[PDB]
């Protein structure tokens, strides 16, 4: 065969297998040719189950009609998003944090911004994360070069700074255990834990980046789901404005997961060691990397941002936490320590003496039912599993039932 | 101030200024301050300005509609796209090319998936590009790290090869010219001349990326305005396969430029130096650093690719080629040489002897009509001016008088 000369990049190469979400979508396709009537129940992927409220897709079909019309027609929008929506973003959740218009920046969701955001760092930072946390944060950072290989004797790529978050520590790390890198990725409410940074625990985080003269990405893509009175935006810590930019997004919230719509505020600030301000950099990368959010999708956020979307959103985010209760009552009834499921959509069930892929492969087989491995969140995720609540009433009910049923004679 | 200990992106650093479009933005606004009443008329960006289709937006409409439905709800899409998506791409505009299903990757636009085959590539890649050539391809390979800085002396980052397309070599490159890369970004029909090389002329191309063991990034976002009768896929090349990817996009056909839906097809035989398959580590970007176009999106670009589709999308293509065709009648009866038109939606006009700068300055200052200059496409774009056809009709057929008006002392 035809080889080119061209060599691999070798970031690539360092990854060390498939991303994670892909491959329990393969394994729940191997499932359903091995036995092609299960009644698969699928709460791997966090992926939303409800219909989107009338309301935000009436907004969206009224777009989409009005682009056959000569005056509703419009082509190439701002790459940063419409105006609008941008004001409405800034008021609707930094409303008294001192965010302006021109510090939103409207995208086609967050997973898509951290590798923008990453693309504007370039290779030559450091980074810190939780452990575990959300796969994309370590997978872009290898992808950029910004670290080593895998290693197998500790689960973790090179030059990554790990904060261990543990059932003991509540979830937080001990940041006088963690060592100085250029950028700490921080979700709150994390991704798989469930936990959400106090008030007291996020100023610890902000101190603790003015020391260091570090950059957080804060991930709040699952903050409308708190419960606790916490902070929802890293932006309510005086000094955030300094050292720290957040990110986040409709999916979660609207059940815009396939029409992709998010957003990221970057104050004015947050300056680089020359000075520079680092949103003036994220400009450049979304007018040259980006063209824009879609008009429609556009139109559908500016529709969630009113009394009747807040209040639609607001059912939604709602039926999904009391499908997370029924998942917690269950898994505690049958004597596991389950984790989270207070302020987030999921819940982080402890299985001592097992690998996590062990155990998701068990499930998938004894019950049909898809869970995520914990150790696809990192190393300190090995011997959990997360559980999604993201499904139909009598799907989670099933679900439950099923674990029950096949758990309750052995725990 | 406060700074954080956070060094600034090196690459970022090298950019010698804004992104092209943004600058024309900014002396557009500076001259509606200085004459408030001006009917300015934009034929600068390609943006597009006619509605799109009812067929189109009722399926994206009717998309919607279903997403308020227990039924009709999905949620995550494969990051790749649709399958019957896939599938319509593949044969509506490969069929018979040995394109599969699998090969089509669906994304939100052919700016975005050139970045994110930028970030596959990554920086110890070398470019060459047209000059002159659509200023992502470069400004992208300075940001990944790819490039030298720029020498102000000969308008050029370091390190990337512009490949000079001039009226003398009919707008195709000298190959025998050309130093080794590893990829090769060509554009064809060209922004901004217009020109669409021959099959000869691609043959070559495939012949010079086999030799040097190059990739060829073919983009053919125009090729449904094409004429004369050239291919539209490189795929139609006998080896390309083994040495190329196409990238295109729904933007210029159907008005989706606001909408956002394109694609990238690349071919199983396509493997770096080590045999590894090109495609795995684009699937592997588009999983990890993307999460698909949008559902609705994705369901317009469904409905164009049937026969009703097809037939409003051929009719969108016409007008803009209308429009074409009354701008280079305008410039040719002006005495000046006009390029392209032919076969893309925009002109490439010869100013000799002037900095191409300048005479956008002038044509906006006097006539309060947009355009580009040909030196924000590299250097090799020094001398000309890009005029778009997209605009209205009364707006096409008025800035042609306003351009009469100005220019018609200039040759008799
Ligand atoms: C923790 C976390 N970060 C980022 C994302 C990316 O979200 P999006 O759907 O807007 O691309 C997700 C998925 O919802 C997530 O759970
Ligand atoms: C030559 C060329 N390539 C790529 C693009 C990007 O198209 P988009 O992101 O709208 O799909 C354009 C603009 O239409 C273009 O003119």
């Amino acid at each position: 065969e035809y080889k080119t000369k061209v060599s691999r990049n070798s970031n690539m190469s360092k990854l060390q297998a498939g991303y994670l979400f892909p491959e329990i979508a393969r394994r729940r396709s191997a499932h359903l040719l091995k036995y092609p009537d299960a009644q698969v129940i699928s709460l791997g992927i966090g992926d939303t189950t409800e219909p989107i409220p009338e309301v935000i897709t009436s907004a969206m079909a009224k777009k989409a009609h009005e682009l056959s019309t000569i005056e509703g027609y419009s082509g190439y929008g701002a790459e940063q998003g419409a105006k609008p929506l941008r004001a409405a973003i800034a008021k609707t959740f930094y409303g008294g944090l001192g965010i302006g218009d021109d510090d939103v920046f409207v995208s086609d969701g967050a997973k898509c911004d951290i590798s923008r955001l990453q693309v504007m760092f370039g290779s030559n930072v450091t980074i810190a994360v939780q452990d575990p946390s959300y796969p994309a944060y370590v997978d872009s950072s290898v992808i950029m070069g910004q670290t080593g290989q895998f290693n197998t004797d500790v689960q973790k790529y090179g030059n990554i700074e790990y904060m261990r978050c543990t059932p003991e520590n509540g979830f937080f790390p001990d940041l006088s255990t963690v060592g100085r890198t250029d950028i700490i990725f921080f979700c709150s409410p994390n991704n798989p834990t469930g936990a959400a940074a106090t008030r007291e625990q996020l100023t610890q985080l902000v101190e603790f980046a003015k020391k260091n003269g570090s950059i957080i990405v804060y991930d709040s893509a699952y903050a409308m789901y708190m419960s606790d009175d916490n902070p929802r935006s890293i932006f309510e810590i005086p000094g955030a404005e300094e050292v720290a930019m957040e990110t986040a997004s409709f999916s979660n919230y609207a059940g815009f997961t396939g029409v992709r719509l998010g957003w990221t505020v970057i104050p004015k600030k947050l300056l680089y060691s020359d000075g520079f301000p680092v949103a003036k950099d994220f400009n450049r990368i979304i007018c040259t990397c980006f063209n824009g959010a879609s008009n429609i999708s556009q139109a559908g956020a500016l529709a969630c941002l009113t009394p009747e979307g807040l209040e639609a959103m607001h059912k939604v985010i709602g039926f999904y936490k009391e499908n997370t209760n029924i998942i917690i009552d269950t898994f505690t009834s049958l004597g596991y320590d389950v984790y989270g499921g207070k302020n987030a959509p999921y819940v982080w069930v402890h299985f001592p003496n097992q690998s996590s892929w062990d155990v998701f492969a068990e499930i998938l087989e004894k019950t049909h039912v898809v869970t995520t491995p914990g150790s696809g969140f990192g190393p300190g995720g090995e011997g959990f599993v997360r559980v999604s609540a993201f499904g139909h009433r009598e799907n989670i009910l099933e679900a439950c039932r099923r674990f029950k049923q096949l758990y309750k004679h052995h725990h």
